């Protein structure tokens, strides 16, 4: 059989992009917290010489956190069910309406290295030897507000009374297409520096205790000195703190001298239009 799911507002609803398990980019319909989710399910059952049975058909709206490479832990934080058909013969070509009204979606979608938070519609045809399942992915964004003003910040690195390097930058919070505008100042230099660079790093923490897995990724790096990091050019998502205590995503600037390093957190946020 063939299973198709179409939203009733497909023509008017915006899309966004998300990365697959393989690293590809895909377009999916974009939802916000509180929006209703409605559409049609079509199930086409090819005619066969043998009679086919099912023990129920349903559609679910699912929001869940999938933890680890082996997806050994799944945390379902929203689940809504509409039963579409009672047990019976699996036959013919049938469409079903569904509507989930004003759906709670508390967290933004996230496709990470060791975790993914995803929302989807799931159609299940219950069957004796294996259910038939089709998942229709959706994307949820969470918008933030923050004033459009500089709030300058400094970080410093080095060796007391030998090396004092300061990086001053314009904000502690940046939106995803913003620019980190800063300057390196050489306050005290009494030894020669082999190399120095500024890094933008992403830390993804997934699990707790024995479960803990921390992934650190250098998103960007940069060799009296102006520094500008154009965030639109990177695949950034908002800072996410202790999402149902299952994972965090945090961003830092890291100043590295050669080894001497200092890091400071910056908050990334998603701006509305």
């Amino acid at each position: 059989c063939e299973i198709d799911v179409i939203l009733n507002d497909a023509e008017s609803r915006k899309t966004a992009e998300l990365k697959t398990e393989e690293g590809k980019l895909e377009k999916h319909y974009l939802f916000y917290d509180g929006e209703s989710v409605s559409g049609k399910v079509n199930i086409n059952v090819k005619q066969t010489s043998k009679r086919l049975e099912h023990q129920g058909i349903r559609i679910e709206f699912v929001g869940q956190i999938e933890l680890f490479s082996d997806k050994s832990n799944t945390h379902e934080f929203v689940n809504l069910v509409k039963e579409l058909a009672l047990p019976g013969e699996l036959t013919q070509n049938r469409s079903y309406d569904f509507e989930f009204m004003q759906v709670e979606k508390p967290y933004e979608s996230y496709v990470g290295a060791n975790v993914r938070l995803r929302y989807f519609l799931k159609v299940t045809i219950v069957r004796r030897l294996s259910d038939l399942v089709k998942e229709y992915d959706l994307i949820v964004h969470q918008l933030a507000t923050y004033p459009d003003v500089n709030n300058s910040i400094k970080m410093e690195v080095g060796i007391e009374d030998c090396l004092h390097i300061e990086f001053e930058y314009n904000k502690s919070k940046y939106h995803l297409k913003d620019v980190i505008v800063g300057k390196i100042y050489f306050l005290l230099v009494r030894i020669k520096i082999q190399h120095m660079e500024l890094q933008l790093i992403k830390k993804e923490m997934t699990g707790i205790g024995p479960s803990t897995t921390t992934e650190t990724e250098t998103v960007a790096k940069y060799e009296s000195i102006p520094i500008r990091l154009f965030l639109a050019g990177y695949d950034l998502t908002p800072t996410m703190r202790d999402v149902n205590k299952k994972f965090s995503v945090r961003y830092f600037l890291n100043l590295v001298l050669v080894r001497y390093f200092k890091q400071q957190e910056i908050v990334l946020w998603r701006k509305a239009p």
